[PDB]
């Protein structure tokens, strides 16, 4: 072709880095989103103890303060029903939520509906495992649990919780690496037009 | 300012890739180099598993086969002795392979001198650890330890391993990285030709 001047060139390549920024800042909100809401989660589990007593008349059997334990995990569900883990502003097309969702994680993330778009909110399958356990343990608010039942619900609370922790840490890793292939490809097409 | 043509800004870009990939040459053989050698302590790993027995009267100490174990790290160590991570044949400077293992990272590595020249060996150090740890437990060929020894030294047997196991997935790691770097460099070439 003809040729290109250096004010278009460098135009070009301050876009690319907006862009390449904006694409960074995608995993960057969504390690931040989900950083929160799994802090607010340990901040339940690290409750429980609190929330238990001694429950039958032998004295070995566990009561569970059931209400206090769904009003904190009911309250962690409305607290991100309108925090998506992307976009953080506005929405997109379903197909653009659905590509970052696979980009993100198919159970980290959900793809819902917003102002007539789309994003990809947290995705509560761990806090609606634990509500579903709560409910199907019956019970007047409070329940008795034998000390063998308690110890197998208890270790279905520390599963989720792993699940989530495991599913941080693989998003956190996603950023570092993203962040240090893009820092370098621009240090890099910068370096080469430069000299 | 000065114009270039689209023909020298190829150019520019192209000689990035063959820069990175002159890296990536580099780069890759140590990373099959190590995988190599973590797969054939992988294989003495899995032999480990034969070379322990109940060993007490009263089956509650275990028996270890010192010697086979000890024999089989050392023929690994003197299996990669000539076996570098840098360069994939012949020697290079002291400056060379100096700045070379700082890449790497130098936990992974060890420069060596071979024939007038240098060379970055692997660091079998984890390997030495090991047979110094089994050379502190005694014994002729085969020792009986008891429950709280035999969980002392695996638990250091475990933690050299996980060394190896880091060292390899920051190398792996690392060189996906540099891998998808010189992917985004291609696409930025093979986009302003087709402009
Ligand atoms: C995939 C993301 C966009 C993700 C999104 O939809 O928000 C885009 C945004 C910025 C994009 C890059 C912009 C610079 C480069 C432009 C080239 O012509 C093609 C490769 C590069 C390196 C792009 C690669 C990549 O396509 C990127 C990273
Ligand atoms: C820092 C990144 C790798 C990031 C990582 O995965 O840790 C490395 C990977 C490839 C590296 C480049 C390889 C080619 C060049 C080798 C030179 O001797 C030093 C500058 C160059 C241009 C390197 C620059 C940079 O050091 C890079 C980009």
């Amino acid at each position: 072709d003809q040729m290109i001047s250096h004010r278009e060139l460098w135009a070009k390549i301050a876009n690319s880095i907006n862009d390449i920024n904006e694409y960074l800042k995608v995993y960057e909100h969504a390690v931040s989103s989900y950083t929160q809401m799994y802090q607010d989660f340990s901040a339940v589990l690290s409750s429980l103890a609190g929330w238990i007593s001694p429950g039958g008349n032998d004295g070995n059997s566990v009561k569970l303060q059931v209400n206090s334990l769904k009003k904190a995990l009911e309250e962690l569900k409305e607290k991100y029903k309108d925090k998506p883990l992307y976009p953080a502003n506005n929405t997109v097309s379903q197909e653009q939520a659905n590509k970052w969702l696979t980009e993100l994680g198919g159970t980290i993330g959900k793809v819902s509906q917003k102002n007539g778009g789309y994003v990809v909110s947290i995705n509560m399958t761990p806090i609606d495992n634990m509500l579903k356990s709560l409910d199907n343990l019956g019970g007047n608010g409070e329940v008795v649990l034998d000390n063998a039942k308690y110890q197998a619900w208890n270790a279905g609370f520390s599963a989720e919780d792993e699940t989530m922790k495991n599913n941080l840490q693989t998003l956190v890793q996603k950023y570092s690496n993203a962040n240090s292939i893009f820092d370098n490809l621009v240090k890099v097409l910068s370096s080469t037009i430069s000299s």
